[PDB]
């Protein structure tokens, strides 16, 4: 029976809401668990006075965890041009996953806000999981809103907008199907 | 259609590439027969076709006797898997290649190859650009909704250090030499061939 | 005395007025001598149907001209994610510049339009060019309308904005300022 | 200012560096030689924090003994050029690199960067995604206005493959073994030392 992972950071929420489409859009696969869980803030608290949106729901993850699930689709904030620094520090602690050969050949895929350059943090994603030997999983054009990326789900960051959670619902579904075929 | 659904089916792997001096074409036959170890699964390799004048390719050394035929840009729809080698240019995929896939406009415009499986090698005269060839060619394809296969440390020999060896996370890799005097390694083809067992398996296992 | 090239490739004329504007700028640095020119076109006259410009007045640079200026700010609009067919056409016939090393320690710098994906235009234009030894000039946050990428200028192809071509008019500026000075 | 303004000034050049086995530590010796050639140039060396655990650091076998300053975020604005140097985290800089530049948003907001040089050099165990942290780096430095210096071919060490050999048109690199256990190469350093001198050449003639 596949699991599936939607790990994402938010400071604004945005991301958030993404996650859950995305996470809706694979609940429609049958035989899909899916799980929705966050990085760890890595912003003192106080700081996070910068407007942030204290009222998340989902649990926190572990670096460890990743190698519980057969496909994982990951959603982060852009910065400075690459995936937020939260998200970057979690997989940054993989390295004993790295070494072990735990993640590979699972399944990734990838969705991002706009800092701005959407494009650059999904692709530079791509890139660090294929380390890991991660299978990587673009949109391409299926989602017809697009006519959002082809590489993956995208919002501009003031909530995301009907259009731009059709396409993350279309990534969801389509990383699950993939991943429940191969498992 | 009541004869025209076959009983039984294969994983299709396409092997294209483009070889001006012989390196990728080596490395497209362990390609192919890595992929060839996998079960169900059916293995062509074709290229795509030459853009420089033929005096000039002759001129610099080229190797024409090349046996694979030329494929057809509408032909890759008729694959589950391609994968996909070049020689850089500069960084990016050779002329040839790009050519060959701005040819494939039709496919895309209708979905044809969307949810296909595909994976990269690469040549470079001294290794430069030999990382960017691979990932800015994933780009390209990301817009006909291709699978990504990366090879990640799957490949032992990708931590042997001790000698010149082409080879990648991203894909294989062969290093030519600035003159294309070098031949591919024993390494390289290694490589090579997991990257092929492996691109078939994840392809066989989507087509089952 | 600096010489710089402002070489473009448009379809439907969003760059070429951007070139107009990142010109512009660079003539507003003294002794600099600014000239723009467009990359041949590849596709066939009569296609070109795609309701194509035909009215450019610009000239029609060649690949071996590269080496008489000593800055080129390259123009181009987005394919399928990476630069135009048209100027990745014109960069792939650059291989005898590159043998003689005759574009070497030359300045370059990169303004796109998004089709879409204008950050990995400019980026993998970046990394063509570092074959040839250019100097790489991106924008940073120099011009106040970026609060456009700090990559260089870009536009949204429907005629560029005006602070579209505030920030191209910078980036032409801020350019031919480096390389007049190394000159 | 009557008495704040220097008669004479000089390029001043940062050779800022992260390593934990020592591989990054002596190729910034190499690119501070390479920028001392240039007449005219103040070359000094700097560390980034260590942000692994002491105790974590040293029973990985982690070289403690490293002489150059631990460097401040703020002081990068003192600095004509920053030559930035690197181990990758899966093709990305590393952590500790990345955490120290995080601590730049003050200078990132006044541009107190805008418009300098910036370079970059890298390690990696066997190759992987070596390019790729060059390239990465560049794209965060865009965001502070730094003038990219990549290398070209201009080291013609680069044209050398009959040796393992770190080295790119992006910049220099060195390859350190899965096990940190290869010493930097005379070629690699020699690459390394053309950088810094080119990165200071041009520092230098745009602060003249
Ligand atoms: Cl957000
Ligand atoms: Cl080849
Ligand atoms: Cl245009
Ligand atoms: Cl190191």
């Amino acid at each position: 029976m596949a699991k599936i992972l939607v790990l994402y950071y938010s400071m604004y929420g945005h991301i958030e809401t993404l996650a859950g489409a995305i996470a809706e859009g694979a609940r429609k696969v049958s035989g899909v668990d899916v799980t929705i869980k966050r990085v760890p803030e890595t912003m003192p608290a106080e700081a996070f006075k910068a407007g942030g949106k204290t009222n998340q729901q989902a649990p926190v993850a572990t670096p460890h965890e990743l190698a519980d699930y057969d496909g994982i689709i990951f959603g982060t904030p852009t910065r400075f041009g690459n995936m937020s620094g939260q998200m970057r520090t979690f997989l940054d602690q993989t390295g004993g996953l790295w070494a072990s050969g735990a993640l590979y050949g699972k399944v990734a895929s990838v969705f991002a806000s706009t800092g701005g350059g959407q494009e650059h943090t999904i692709t530079s994603t791509w890139t660090t999981l294929a380390h890991h030997g991660f299978i990587i999983v673009p949109i391409g054009y299926g989602a017809k809103e697009l006519f959002g990326t082809p590489y993956g789900a995208t919002t501009i960051a003031r909530q995301p907008s009907a259009e731009e959670l059709a396409i993350a619902r279309f990534q969801g579904e389509h990383v699950a199907k993939i991943t429940a075929k191969l498992k």
